[PDB]
């Protein structure tokens, strides 16, 4: 109990400082007192046109870079989504209890349609959310950890399981959502206004954990500041500044009131200098950790098997409870 | 081979003279030499809100009707839609190679939000097809054969499989649509411009298989036909008549073109007296097996866990191909 469920797209050969800082930083702070699974989203992931041997390689990479963050698997369960039927089971009985004038509502749906292009928007781009709540009810989940912007689709997942329930009392965990205050939004170091995200259009203000360390440094060296010379946390004044301090903190462990007193008459350039450096120490370990779960496989195949089948486990009962409360026959 | 596929909705306590005639009678004619799968769909019936308790009992009361119509289990396989999760993960997948845009523009989609109202209408009305089409794909299927109501929904099968197999060749198999020309459509007895259907709105045009043999009699004996005193096949310029015609021809197998040179000479009053009494001789024997699957059920049970394993083994293998296609790591 204390059940956890969260979940990364496997869409790119890295996670980048958004996600790590995000959501995985919390998972590893979740997962001794709390029963964890995290997912690898392949079916997510076809949402968009994917290379098939790139989408196989990423799915085991983005596991890979689950274990070397800090996820214990001896602690917690790491499996891939497609690996797992009863998350496209639920997602059917789901749709059913959801509305078509909310799901077209969903930010993520409005933007992804728009860079995709209309009449090339397909019905998986559409029905997206519904999979993410299946994706977390089949766990009888009480508490999903992610970044800002996945609330408004887990805010459509505690609806629907709500509707549901009240057709259907008790059947269904309507989940808690949990989103840090500090990294909830990790931003852009070129754009300190825009969520850092693959997407972005180079990669020049993107931290990618497996890039090579000394060119993510240069990347946070060329940071946008501001012509204020003065180290001080302010998200809505100060974007760039306040978004170098948050990832130092969060790299390592120093409150930022703690850091801006200790940044007292010092300028920008040690301020990206010293975050760069904290960066750079952060990545290079869990490189190595991947390096060895990609050159000797057998481990982390491992963990996703022994994953997927705790995770059939105790998705399947949720799938049986549901289609029994439905009326199907057994 | 020459596999084939297809579906009835366990939406109500009997299907009508549309279902027997338009579907099930073309099933049993092609179950002998063609390799048939036959399906409850019971996922399809949750996209309107429907009682837990007559759902279970109408799936079997539905599969019922298939071997009381003549479907034979040493020849063919029966089960329900739900006990074979590849369904749902076939549609997952194949969601994501159809248009929004296409979706929308289903006609069943418009009607059938146009009854639920909108904003009540949910992703699953949406979807639809999607499932529909899975439903059929999943098992290699050759030949689909149903009623032109179909068309619009197997057309979107076919694309969809299309557009798959352009990028992953020879995956799927594309279904040929197979809808008679006499049967195509069963019309309301009532207004015989209007296709059979249980939301008519009163059920006077409507004939069960299972309803009290005389009330159905009564029904045709009350058919709406013309002021011309000719039976002759129009079915433009004479609708009620030659529906009449249709019914009579099919439940007994005597061609179109006999029926009507033999009834030279007689009026309206004949066409539905002998109508209407081989209807009663059609579903009486319909209604006796019926009885006995439903108060003796294990005769049944074993039918429907018997088809779903050999559906399970069909549809999964399917699914892996896909998966693998994709490059879902396995
Ligand atoms: N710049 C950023 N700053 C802060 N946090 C960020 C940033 N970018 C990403 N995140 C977080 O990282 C996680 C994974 O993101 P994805 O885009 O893979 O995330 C996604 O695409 C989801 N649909 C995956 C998913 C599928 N099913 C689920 C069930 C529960 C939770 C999540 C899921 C997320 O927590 C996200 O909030
Ligand atoms: N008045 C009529 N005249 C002639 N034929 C008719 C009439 N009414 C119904 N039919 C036919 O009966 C079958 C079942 O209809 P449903 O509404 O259950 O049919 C439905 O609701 C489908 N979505 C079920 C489905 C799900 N998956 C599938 C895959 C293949 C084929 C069918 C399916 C159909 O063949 C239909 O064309």
């Amino acid at each position: 109990s204390r059940r956890i469920f969260s979940g990364v797209q496997p869409t790119s050969d890295s996670l980048h400082l958004g996600n790590a800082l995000g959501a995985v930083a919390q998972w590893v702070g979740l997962q001794d007192d709390h029963d964890a699974f995290f997912c690898v989203v392949d079916l997510h992931a076809i949402t968009i046109p994917q290379d098939p041997e790139a989408l196989r390689r990423r799915t085991l990479i983005t596991a890979a870079q689950y274990l070397a963050l800090g996820i214990d698997p001896g602690r917690a369960t790491i499996f891939v989504q497609s690996q797992v039927p009863a998350h496209t089971q639920l997602a059917w009985v789901l749709g059913c209890f959801t509305g078509f004038g909310q799901a077209s509502r969903m930010t993520q749906f409005k933007d992804k349609s728009a860079r995709q292009g209309s009449e090339a928007t397909t019905v998986g781009l559409f029905t997206y959310p519904v999979l993410q709540a299946a994706d977390v009810l089949a766990y009888d989940t009480e508490l999903v950890p992610v970044g800002e912007d996945q609330r408004q689709h887990l805010e459509l997942a505690r609806d629907v399981a709500q509707r549901f329930n009240s057709r259907f009392p008790g059947t269904l965990v309507v989940p808690d959502v949990l989103i840090p205050k500090m990294t909830a939004k990790i931003y852009d170091l070129q754009d300190p206004t825009s969520k850092m995200s693959k997407s972005a259009g180079t990669d020049a203000g993107l931290i990618n954990l497996l890039d090579d360390p000394a060119l993510s440094a240069k990347k946070i060296r060329s940071a946008v500041t501001d012509s204020e010379r003065d180290i001080r946390y302010d998200p809505d004044v100060k974007p760039g500044v306040s978004n170098l301090l948050n990832i130092q903190s969060a790299v390592t462990g120093t409150d930022i009131d703690v850091l801006v007193d200790g940044y007292a008459g010092h300028g920008y350039g040690d301020l990206k200098k010293d975050t760069a450096e904290a960066v750079v120490e952060f990545v290079n370990p869990i490189q190595a950790r991947v390096d060895e779960l990609t050159a000797d496989p057998a481990e982390l195949e491992a963990v996703l098997a022994a994953g997927a089948q705790r995770a059939h486990d105790v998705a399947s009962k949720t799938v049986q409870r549901v289609y029994d409360r439905l009326g199907f026959l057994l």
